[PDB]
């Protein structure tokens, strides 16, 4: 029968520090980690700024020798898991590496290291390939090295569902330990798509804020001058432990993952339909799993991506499920600092839900200067929001119409 | 307690064949869908050959306008996921929109489309890049498509596990109707990695059979002349489905999905261990999940890929597991035929298991002209075996020493 499953560990990095807490203290402080991009010359981009990673030193988790066949995504979801695994207290034995698995995902993977393969092979030829191009670049890599530099013999997999990655990775690798499959998973995502084919890509489809003057005011979701996401690159990592496992070992335990929610909007390859509907359908999936009462909910980390027909479908959606309750509840867009961390998004962001619950606060939106219309509710603009929250929902949505929902709640 | 799952539904695109009948046809006769790859100049590079998918018309299944924006691994998935939601006759309703899901999965996605945005960039800049380039290459736009055009509301999401890939589709699909999270599921997988980037990619690590003179004869599983494995597309698609629903409605029933098993070998990125100790557990963890003894296997679909590791491992594998019954399955490699369709691999040779039960018949490994030390298994060697199959194994051993098992058995 269906077992309960906790919170034991969590890694990131992120635009706003290289670890949970640093990043963590970014979130609530308010600060943005979007900046002009420094890794690349963009001057012919109509965006040239982003998230980045600041000062990631791969040389405190990996030789320098393996760093370099690696991508950046896979480098970043390595150090976020060595972090969450750390920070989980977890010692793999003989005795447990075959029930403790992984699934980190990615939205599009290796793509700085497909991009340089793809210039060797135009401008050179097919001998200046790389022979580290395939396991370096493929998004199955991230939960391929986790498990041979921990020894993990448990279920090993990586979704991609774009910008949803992060929420059902984390959800199905809940469900792998609900139903027996694995006592403990490492799930989550990483992304660095900030190079030329991901930043000219999105440029192409007009999806990014061209606010290049002014990038730290650039992400806004549900405020009127919104104009599009703002293209972050970091990972992030949770150990999910089953309930009797977590006890029997003594394991500190920062929340539990009690819901879990899919659903297709089945509407349109990139736009959230206008009434949130896939959305709203999705939630109440997560809140009927979690066994609740909607008006249990106390904080919403938003997807909140900062596009003008997304943000507002969020609002549609969460009116649509939670009535009068919607009024009573705290809803942020951490991506207002962050940005958009893509497959990583709903890794990062179930990682601040999970801190909301410890600290009793709600993140703010920042650059939430004047909502648009319809756009009424308690968004915690501006300032974090000291409040009761016993119950947190994550949510993500993706090209595809690709729908994921998170429901964490504080443990006693 | 769990729900049982049939296949109602089989769907393909591959070497031998645009469907399922006429690709099981080349597959019992023996013969090969390897060839030298056509307007393409791989002058320069040291495989010249591989599986193509031959005469495809994308405008039986989309608009020209639709195809334009969409990768051919999206178009082959769709391909196969619509032959097989016709081949089920399933009728899609607003009864039951909600509880019908997508996981149609890729190893490596997009190259061909990353290539030719990639020849814009570097020539002409970011401006020439293709608006649709990212949601037209992104791996979880098989399920995204299929769910807006065929108006599916269930747990939509795509899986990428390297060459396990359509095993892991597959098999986390049963689990969601296993467990009550949808009735009906289109699972598989789709791959289109001849392209420059995987013949240079794959080439670069010396990964490939570089016999040009014999493409035929090329993949040669547990042959003693083996040489690396043969870089195929196509895809495969299945519609699992509960078993109460499937009687309800009259469907045919093909099989059931009885088993499925996962493990990762925490070994090497690219290599399994030599004693195949990983792909053991996975097979193992496949028996016990369908409450079935190791003597009950009739016929194995191995992974068997013409690589001298993989290939051996396997077999230890198999002795490992099966003791005194190894000699008495049958255990075949169709990549002999089809060669490595990588993320779809998997897809294609559950149908093929499916089919073997169907039909009571082992397809051949062709090429296994001198089986090599310690290959003395019933290996099914050059012709099709009609036998007694009421068990039959799909295993997929990729990258990251990730590893996948289904079991299907006979249903009546
Ligand atoms: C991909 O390159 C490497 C990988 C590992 N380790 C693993 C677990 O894969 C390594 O450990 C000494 C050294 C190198 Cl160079």
């Amino acid at each position: 029968s269906r077992r309960r499953v906790v919170i034991t560990g969590m890694g990131m990095l992120s635009p706003l520090g290289l670890d949970v807490p640093s990043s963590w203290e970014g979130i609530l402080a308010g600060r943005s980690g979007i900046a002009p991009i420094e890794h690349m010359d963009l001057s012919a981009y109509s965006t040239r700024f982003g998230g980045s990673v600041k000062g990631f030193n791969v040389e405190e988790y990996l030789s320098a020798k393996e760093a370099r066949k690696l991508d950046l995504f896979i480098q970043y979801g390595l150090a976020a898991s060595f972090q969450a695994v750390r920070d989980s207290g977890l010692e793999v034995t003989d005795a447990n590496r075959e029930r403790i698995g992984v699934s980190m995902g990615s939205g599009i993977g290796g793509l700085t290291n497909i991009e340089n393969n793809c210039r060797s092979l135009f401008e050179q030829g097919p001998r200046r390939i790389s022979p580290f191009f395939v396991p370096g670049s493929i998004i199955n890599m991230v939960s391929g090295f986790l498990s041979i530099h921990l020894g993990l013999q448990g279920p090993n997999y990586a979704l991609t569902t774009a910008q949803t990655t992060g929420t059902h990775s984390i959800g199905m690798a809940a469900r792998n330990i609900a139903y027996g499959e694995a006592d403990v998973m490492v799930a989550g995502g990483s992304e660095m798509a900030a190079c030329g084919l991901g930043l000219g890509g999105f440029g192409a489809a007009r999806a990014l804020s061209t606010r290049n003057d002014e990038p730290t005011r650039a992400s806004r979701p549900w405020d009127r001058d919104r104009d599009g996401f703002v293209l972050s690159d970091g990972s992030g990592a949770l150990v999910l432990e089953e309930l009797e496992h977590a006890r029997a070992r003594g394991a500190r335990i920062y929340a539990e993952l009690v819901g879990f929610g899919m659903s297709g909007d089945a509407f349109h390859m990139t736009a959230p339909p206008e009434d949130g509907a896939g959305a709203a359908r999705c939630m109440k999936n997560a809140l009927r799993d979690a066994g609740l009462d909607p008006r249990q909910v106390d904080y919403i980390n938003a997807h909140g991506t900062s596009t003008p027909a997304g943000d507002i479908a969020e609002i549609a959606a969460v009116k649509s499920v939670f009535g009068e309750h919607a009024h009573a509840l705290s809803m942020s867009s951490t991506k207002s600092m962050t940005g958009h961390l893509l497959g990583a998004a709903g890794a990062v962001e179930a990682i601040f839900s999970v801190l909301a619950l410890r600290d009793q606060v709600a993140p703010p939106t920042i650059n939430l200067d004047n909502p648009d219309e319809g756009c009424d509710l308690d968004l915690v603009a501006h300032e974090a929001k000291p409040r009761k929250i016993d119950v947190a929902l994550s949510n993500s949505f993706g090209f595809g119409g690709t729908n994921g929902t998170l429901v964490f709640r504080r443990f006693a």
